[PDB]
Parts: structure tokens; C-alpha cells; sequence
């Protein structure tokens, strides 16, 4: 019943039997006779379709949906974390970092800025994953209270990206929230290879959470076990070098939750600096924009998110490839009114590219011709 | 500023030139002249005046004291802890312990028990003590909460005991509450003998947190420093054997919270079968009367707080010398409609003696002629 991930040589040997000429002049509402993972790998290695080709199918394919983009801004509760993720500044090994922790009086201002002056309807909040039991489940109660609190404010959706869940866990951060309710669980697998998930998030039975990839690849199945419907599966672009084994498992990810009845967004967050301990691979934007696309082709029904992890040109060029938008900057309570949002060094998880206040972002996207659900611009008669 | 350990060698000097009998002599709004450790000590060994005199003298000395007796019940909000504690069961190296955790929904339970079925309208929260600093203040954020949460469904009187405490963790606490609030904060020094203390607390700096005996001791100035007012030293009686050096040192802490300006309470709860590590000392009913006499009389507007760690027999004796009755159970949520709170060994932190329900207790008190503030008792027009 749990997500299984594919065997790469099997998805192949059926990649090679797609006609990917013949997917391409599928009607928008006509699904491919192969699995989703398969007519991914096909077109993306099909080099005679090229990447702005694919793009535009893509877009053309995923254009009747409705809304066109819908807006959450993060929220990082707090930079604590137990974990050793190589590639994050909130690894726990990084004693250079100033360790922040948002309580009541926080939340509930940086939620009333985000609402009253950025003029958004949709929040994702975060934290670090934890190693004993007890810290846990007391992060589940507080995040659980932070949901609560920032739907009876108005907020329309809520992301939450904090760590594995076990099934006591989601027991104490569902008694918040009603099955139905607007939330969406972030897991990002970041790799789906077990040997560059190891090399990244360390090695297991010794006190790194993460590390344990089985726990964290179920953790939507444990979610949906309890009746939720909202999920948001991820590979971190950057870390495993073969992206044609990522976005064959990630396809195939989605596909299982569709399977499952979930509702599911796909991330694929680009590399961004950070306080690491371990190189990683930079990623041209041409096989980004084809990762992309090739997803969201495959994929229709599942909206790609994109971040202000992408500096604004290079968000020009894919935003027609996406489904949901996410401006904002990875560090605790960094909001204020009328202020651009901080991204301290000494505080962040990363520095992201784009740091202009989401509602210039999200009235540009708008002034452009594009809709943005869950942004209600602050101006004129409903300014306040 | 913070309180000062008082030399023990010094008190004694003082107390010898205590007239015990013109102590005893005093009129109830008087006070003797010599410091009230001195006087403590002085009336402690002068064995010339039998411990059931003391305690006839130090009832009366308390006895215009309004309200006579007020009421809370012990809420474990979850027996987890990252301390070592060899006299108490939930010690994180006790691995037969079945660790649980309550949630909202649980809490939320638990008040409405306590409240409507039990009548009461005093609450204490309990925690165990963490180690790591997120999860301290992850912990104080719940259990601010819980505070909140009680006080604003009615009840009056909420105490909380979750380890020492240090600036940020009482602003996360502090966040859920006004300065003004009926909330009493707890910190029981166990033993104030450095020597003792260690033998039983552990050794610092090994991620021990209740190991740093300053940490603790202090944790009254750092909640009178924020602007708060209730306190709760205590002594847990059966550490030290030299109980005449505890209650030099409880009443010198008492003295110097009242100079502050502070409202305390005083616990002396003695020990109680649990699965410890250590053996502890068996403390007599006559000595233990005449620790309870001698500061009930030395510190007349400082509640000595009885719980059901007692006996019903005893504290049919000792009861006019508290002026805080506390009954239930250190289990977690235990209560439940109609039922006598549970008291399991296997999640229990120790095993109390009086298990009849609060209700029945308090009524019982009550009908003996003593009022209980903070008690409805649920019978006649007030059922339902
Ligand atoms: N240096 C970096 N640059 C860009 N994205 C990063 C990054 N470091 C981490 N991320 C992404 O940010 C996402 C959410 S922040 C992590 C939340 C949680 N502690 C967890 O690990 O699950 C991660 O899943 C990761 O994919
Ligand atoms: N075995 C036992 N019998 C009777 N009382 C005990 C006991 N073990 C602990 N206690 C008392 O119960 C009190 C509150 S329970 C401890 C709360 C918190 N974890 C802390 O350590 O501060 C303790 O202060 C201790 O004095
Ligand atoms: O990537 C996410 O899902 C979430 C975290 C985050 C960080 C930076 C910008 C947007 C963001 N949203
Ligand atoms: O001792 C306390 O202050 C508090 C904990 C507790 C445990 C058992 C009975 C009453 C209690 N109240
Ligand atoms: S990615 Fe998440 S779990 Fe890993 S170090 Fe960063 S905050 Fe911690
Ligand atoms: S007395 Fe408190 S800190 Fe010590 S072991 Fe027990 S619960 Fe933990
Ligand atoms: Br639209
Ligand atoms: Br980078
Ligand atoms: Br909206
Ligand atoms: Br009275
Ligand atoms: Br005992
Ligand atoms: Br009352
Ligand atoms: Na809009
Ligand atoms: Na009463």
C-alpha cells in the first residue's frame, strides 16, 4: 500500500516503446497508453524535441487549469533542527548559525503582516526535523497550533514543511485540523537515490533524524492513511547528478498518491548558497526548464511549485510552467511592514535570489495578464 | 539580587540566641526579632517543646489566614524527560516507563474533567525537564498554552511545574499570559545540600539539565525579574538526612522571595514509592510534623501545600498546618467522568497513597468544617 520506488531499468525498457511524437499531439484531456514515469524518461531523453519545444507543450497542456497559479508565503517558525543535511545551514553541526525560535506573539505578527500587507491568503510554515519523541511531538502541537491559528485568520491554504511524520505525530498536529481543511504536507525526498540521499543527509542509527529515508519517502502515505488529501513531494535539483533518476521517481511518486485519490503539488527547489559542508552540482537553466517541463507535461493535474529560490528573470521564463508560486525568504520571522523581508546570513537557511516583497512579485504576475488565487492586492478599496 | 545559599554555620550562631519560648509567646501579627532561618532552627531543636505543641502554636499562628485552605489538581501533561532524577520514575534512563504525551485534544479533556466533574477551579501542569534549547522553549510555548487554555474555561488558580527556566523560555511561557494572572510557578529544589542535590540530581555538564543546581535555584528571580508575582519553593523530604539544614535553607528562600515582594508557597512533599535508582531516607510522621510546624510558624503568610503523596490518616493530622490541598494522580491525563484517577506503575512518576477522587476528598474536608477555595462542589443545584 506504501509508495514503492520503481526499479530505473524497468521504467526504461518501457521509456523505450513510447512514441514521443505521438505523445506530444495528445489531445489536453488524453492520457499516454504508458506508465507517466516511462513517457517522462522518453521525452526527456529525446533530444530531437527541444527543451523550449517541451516547454511549450507543457504549458499548453496544463493551460485550461483552473485556478492558473495560486500563492503561499513561508513562514520559518524557527532555524533549530537536529539534523545534518550537508547542503543546509540549519544542519545542527553549524555552530556559526544564530539559533531563532518564534513563540506565540511572532507567529501571530508575521501572519497578520503577511495577511494585511502583503496581501496573501496562503502560508507554509517550517521548521527543522527533530530526534527524540518528545521534541517531535511537542513541534507537531506548536506547528498544529500555527495551522489553526493562521486558517481562523483567513488564510485559504496552509503548507506545512517540518520534517517525517510519524503516526503519533500526525495524531497531535491533526487534532488542530479537520480532514477537509486547506493543508497541504511538504516532504521533499530531496533525493531519491539512497546513495546520494546518504552521502547528503547522513548516515542512519546515529541520532540524524533524516537520514532515515524509509520513514520520510511513507510519510504521505501515513498522511493519507489518516484521511488528509493535500501533499507535496520534492527533489532537491543539485544533489544527485543523473536527473533523468529523479524525475523518474518523482513522476513516479505523484503518480502513486494520484493512485491514493491525494491532491499533490511537486517541487523541484534549485540549489541555492548556504553555510554547507559538501559541494553540490549546479544545474544549467536549459536542463532545469526541460526537467520542468517534462514533469508538468507528465503530470498535469499537479501543480509545480516555484520559489523566490530562482532569481526574477529566470522566474519570467518558467512561471507558465507552474501551478503554484511561493515568494518569500528562509529565515525566522523575517517580515515586517513596508520593509523587504530579512535574509540574515547568520540566521537563514539559504540566501534566496529574489528578496522584493511578495506583493510587488504577485502584482507584477498579475499586471502581467496571470490571475495569482490566495493574493488579494492591498490597493485601492482594499487598502487599509 | 538572586538569592544567596545561606551558611548554615552562621544561622546556627543566631539561633542560639533565640528565646523559643517568647517565640512561642508572640501575638499572631508579630514578628520575632532575629531572622526567621534563625528562628526556624531555634525552634527545631529546642526539644523542651514537643512537636504536637508546635504544631498547636503554628496552626494558631495561621489561623486568621483568609482563605483557610485553596485547591489545585495535578495535570501530567506527559511523563518524557531528558533528567536523571534517581529518586523519581520518569528518569530518561528508566526504560520500563511507557511514555506518553497529551495532546490538545487531550488536554483539552482533562480541564473539562477536572472542572465539571470534579469541581475544581485549580489546575497544576507538570513536564518533565529537556536538555536541548529548542526543545525547553517547545516545551514552555505547550505549556503556555495549557495555561491559557485553562485559565480562560475558568479556572482560578493554575500552577505549572516543568523544570528550571531561564529568560527566553519564561518570555515564550510569559507570551500566553499577563502579569497579573493567578499563575504559580514551581521549582522544587529538591534538596538545597550541593551534595546531596548532585547525588541524586547527577553530575553537570553531561546533558543533565536539572544537574545545574544554580540554573534551578535562581529560576524564582529570573520569573520576579520578568514582573510575575506566585512562586513554590520546595523541599523533597527523604534526600537530605539532615532535614534541620533544609528548612534553614527553605525558610531563608522563603524570606527572600517575600522581600522581593513575591506571593509563595511551600512544598514539603515527602517521598513516595517510585522506580528509582537510589534508596532514599524514610522520614518519621513526628519529624515530618515538626518540619511542617516549624515553617507553617516561622513563615505565617507562606502556604504549606499537602498532597495526596499523603495518606488520608495523615492528613487528617496535618491538615491544619497547609493552607494548600492538592489531590490527584502523577500520571498522565489519568482522569476520567466518574472514575478514580488512574495511578498506573508503567507511566506513573511515582505512586501516591490517597487515590479517592478530588471531589470526594475536598467535600469530605469540607464537611469536616473547612472550606476549600477554588472547590464547586458538583451536588444539589450546582450537578449538571
Ligand atoms: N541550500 C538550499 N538551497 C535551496 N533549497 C534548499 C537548500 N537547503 C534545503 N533546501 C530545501 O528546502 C526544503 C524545505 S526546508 C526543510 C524543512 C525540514 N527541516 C525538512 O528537512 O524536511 C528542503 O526540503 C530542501 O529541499
Ligand atoms: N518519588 C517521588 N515521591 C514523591 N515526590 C516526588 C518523587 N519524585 C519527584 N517528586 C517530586 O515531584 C515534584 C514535581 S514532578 C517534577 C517536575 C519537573 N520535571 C521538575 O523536576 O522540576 C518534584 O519537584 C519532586 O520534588
Ligand atoms: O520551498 C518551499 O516549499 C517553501 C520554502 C521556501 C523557501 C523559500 C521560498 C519559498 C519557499 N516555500
Ligand atoms: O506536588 C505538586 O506540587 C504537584 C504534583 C503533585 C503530585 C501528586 C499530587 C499532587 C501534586 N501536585
Ligand atoms: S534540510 Fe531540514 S532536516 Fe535537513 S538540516 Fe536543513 S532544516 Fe534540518
Ligand atoms: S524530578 Fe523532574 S527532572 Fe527529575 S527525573 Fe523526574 S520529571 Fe525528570
Ligand atoms: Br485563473
Ligand atoms: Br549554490
Ligand atoms: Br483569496
Ligand atoms: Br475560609
Ligand atoms: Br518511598
Ligand atoms: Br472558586
Ligand atoms: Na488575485
Ligand atoms: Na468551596
Amino acid at each position: 500500500g506504501d509508495f514503492v520506488l520503481p526499479e530505473l531499468e524497468d521504467v526504461r525498457a518501457e521509456a523505450a516503446t513510447v512514441d514521443t511524437r505521438a505523445v506530444l499531439a495528445l489531445a489536453e484531456g488524453e492520457e499516454p497508453a504508458e506508465s507517466r514515469a516511462a513517457v517522462a524518461l522518453a521525452l526527456w531523453e529525446d533530444r530531437s524535441i527541444g527543451t523550449a519545444e517541451l516547454q511549450a507543450a507543457a504549458e499548453a497542456r496544463c493551460g485550461a487549469r483552473r485556478p492558473r497559479l495560486h500563492t503561499f508565503v513561508p513562514l520559518y517558525t524557527t532555524n533549530y533542527c537536529d539534523s545534518e543535511c550537508k547542503m543546509c545551514s540549519m544542519r545542527k553541526g553549524n555552530h556559526r548559525l544564530d539559533r531563532k525560535f518564534s513563540g506565540r506573539k511572532e507567529i501571530t505578527e508575521q501572519l497578520e503582516i503577511l495577511y494585511h500587507h502583503e496581501g496573501v491568503r496562503g502560508v507554509g510554515f517550517l521548521t527543522g526535523e527533530y530526534e527524540d519523541k518528545h521534541t517531535r511531538l511537542a513541534s507537531a502541537f506548536r506547528i498544529g497550533w500555527a495551522i489553526r491559528t493562521a486558517l481562523d485568520l483567513g488564510f485559504e491554504r496552509v503548507y506545512f514543511n517540518i520534517g517525517s511524520m510519524e503516526q503519533d505525530e500526525i495524531d497531535v498536529l491533526g487534532e488542530w485540523i479537520g480532514r477537509e481543511d486547506p493543508v497541504t504536507m511538504c516532504v521533499f525526498q530531496e533525493s531519491y537515490d539512497r546513495e546520494t540521499y546518504r552521502r547528503f543527509m547522513g548516515k542512519t542509527s546515529v541520532g540524524v533524524p533524516k537520514a532515515d529515508f524509509d520513514r520520510r519517502v511513507v510519510s504521505f502515505d501515513r498522511w493519507l492513511d489518516a484521511g488528509y488529501r493535500y501533499v507535496n513531494p520534492g527533489v532537491l535539483v543539485g544533489l544527485h547528478d543523473d536527473l533523468s533518476a529523479e524525475l523518474v521517481s518523482l513522476v513516479a511518486h505523484g503518480d502513486h498518491l494520484r493512485s491514493r485519490g491525494a491532491t499533490a503539488d511537486l517541487s523541484v527547489p534549485r540549489m541555492r548558497p548556504a553555510m554547507k559542508s559538501r559541494d553540490t552540482t549546479r544545474v544549467g537553466d536549459d536542463d532545469y526548464l526541460r526537467l520542468m517541463s517534462v514533469v508538468a507535461f507528465t503530470c498535469p493535474e499537479q501543480r509545480l511549485v516555484l520559489t523566490t529560490r530562482e532569481p526574477q528573470e529566470f522566474q519570467d521564463v518558467a512561471l507558465g510552467l507552474a501551478g503554484v508560486i511561493s515568494p518569500g525568504s528562509p529565515d525566522v520571522a523575517p517580515y515586517r511592514a513596508g520593509c523587504e523581508a530579512r535574509n540574515d546570513e547568520k540566521s537563514s537557511q539559504f540566501l534566496v535570489a529574489d528578496l522584493r516583497r511578495p506583493r510587488h512579485i504577485l502584482g507584477r504576475i498579475e499586471a502581467s495578464g496571470t490571475p495569482v488565487d490566495h493574493f488579494v492586492n492591498p490597493a485601492g478599496e482594499a487598502s487599509r
